[PDB]
């Protein structure tokens, strides 16, 4: 792409702030510049549940950009420490026709969270909770994030947030994990798991 | 208008014919100009499953559109007789590079689409084939083309079709629906839901 905008108004997040909420009326997208975001929505009970994470080079709040407008989609809460660059979307669209290399560059993003997606419903119908936990952990394994392990890989996660990935209580996740580490697939840290492989 | 040659490129599929196969690779996209068709995905036994629906106005196709590649990540199987207009890669690439309001059609259509599909993760999560079974019944319920009954809602459904819906299969469908007539919500050729 061609986002070497100089204008961009960055702004820099800390840990756990929420910097997008599900229901807001804002015309405005973002860009990370550094840091990782947390996509969640409410479940069936209004259960907060996650849906994926976006890193350094992902663009978010965009779903609103193509047009009578719509409320955001979901929560996008800090991870890391973030670094993000905010353009309105009347903005955005001039630079697009001036440049259409930066819509290709959104296009090509939705279309990939769309499979991952559409795939997260296939997991979620097709595994059960103990299959679509080991998914998770070898899923972030090869995300951003990891840490290259002597007997593995690091990755930051807890037993709270696979609850909220694969539908389940933060206990039974953590029976699951208890199994599988004597199964030898991970070992749960303080604020980390290390998947063995 | 649509698009320079949109109608100079028609393609007629019958009820039930596959358009798309998840795991190609080809680098065209589909307009729907007639019809409805369904988004279905599979998994390592053939189970069998129904991700959404597009109907006439939508592309499909268009998830390779972005590369510099990719196979199909679903199938795309006409509900009923589709017209469909057949667009190389290129031809949409060298024409929305002319006019980018096309482009932003297309992803309008993708932003709701992922809208779509992340709202089925959110109400399948957290419920096993059990309840998405008995949230089917009442998500069909509420569907435009249901009917209204003297002890609830009248539902014209199969437990092939329900199946689809929830990725089960057909057996498992069935005595779940015993199940309800007995736990006092359904009596079961076409169904009852009452309330
Ligand atoms: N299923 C998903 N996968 C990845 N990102 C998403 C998903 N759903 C929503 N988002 C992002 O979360 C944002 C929430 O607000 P927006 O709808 O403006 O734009 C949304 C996308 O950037
Ligand atoms: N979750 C979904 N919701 C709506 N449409 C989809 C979904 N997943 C795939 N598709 C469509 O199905 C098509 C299958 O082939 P493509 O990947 O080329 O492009 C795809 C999209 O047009
Ligand atoms: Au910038
Ligand atoms: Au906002
Ligand atoms: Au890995
Ligand atoms: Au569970
Ligand atoms: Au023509
Ligand atoms: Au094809
Ligand atoms: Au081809
Ligand atoms: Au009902
Ligand atoms: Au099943
Ligand atoms: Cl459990
Ligand atoms: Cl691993
Ligand atoms: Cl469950
Ligand atoms: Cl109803
Ligand atoms: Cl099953």
């Amino acid at each position: 792409l061609d986002k070497l905008l100089a204008h961009c108004h960055r702004r820099r997040y800390t840990a756990k702030s929420t910097i997008i909420y599900a229901g807001d009326r804002c015309e405005t997208l973002f860009f990370i510049i550094k840091g990782s975001v947390t996509i969640l929505i409410e479940d069936d009970d209004g259960r907060e549940m996650i849906i994926g994470y976006l890193n350094s080079g992902d663009f978010f709040g965009e779903l609103g950009l193509f047009e009578s407008e719509q409320e955001r989609s979901a929560w996008v809460r800090a991870k890391v420490e973030c670094e993000v660059a905010e353009i309105s979307y009347a903005k955005f669209r001039e630079l697009s026709q001036q440049d259409s290399e930066i819509l290709y560059t959104l296009g090509s993003q939705m279309a990939d969270r769309l499979r991952k997606t559409t795939r997260k419903v296939g997991d979620l119908a097709f595994l059960d909770v103990t299959g679509r936990v080991a998914r998770t952990l070898l899923d972030l394994c090869q995300q951003p994030d990891a840490m290259t392990h002597p007997d593995g890989m690091q990755i930051k996660i807890t037993r709270q947030e696979i609850g909220r990935i694969v539908g389940c209580s933060r206990e039974m996740v953590g029976r699951v994990l208890k199994s599988l580490e004597e199964q030898g697939l991970v070992h749960v840290k303080g604020k980390t798991m290390v998947v063995f492989g």
